[PDB]
């Protein structure tokens, strides 16, 4: 997707952050929105242990209580986010 590899390079260019667990529908559902853009947007692993495990020390430190969490522009948007709003939380146009 254009759109996709567009916003995946402006969320990359201003730091805006996904905050997930690999194994969470919820983050896969995000991920699978972008397809193979999603290698361009920068994310953190909370969970490299697996479900019930102590999250990431980066995610506790971060106040993460939900995943995903996008923090962009230091503004923190919980749960799953369309492209469309991603785009708008991000300044990115169209």
């Amino acid at each position: 997707s254009p759109l996709a590899v567009g916003l995946a390079a402006h969320l990359r260019q201003i730091g805006g952050t996904m905050y997930g667990a690999y194994w969470c529908p919820h983050c896969q559902d995000q991920k699978e929105l972008f397809g193979a853009a999603f290698d361009q947007v920068p994310y953190v692993e909370c969970s490299p242990n697996g479900p019930g495990t102590p999250q990431a020390q980066e995610c506790t430190e971060a106040g993460i209580t939900s995943y995903p969490t996008w923090i962009i522009n230091g503004r923190t948007y919980t749960g799953v986010r369309s492209l469309e709003a991603l785009a708008v939380a991000s300044g990115y146009p169209l």
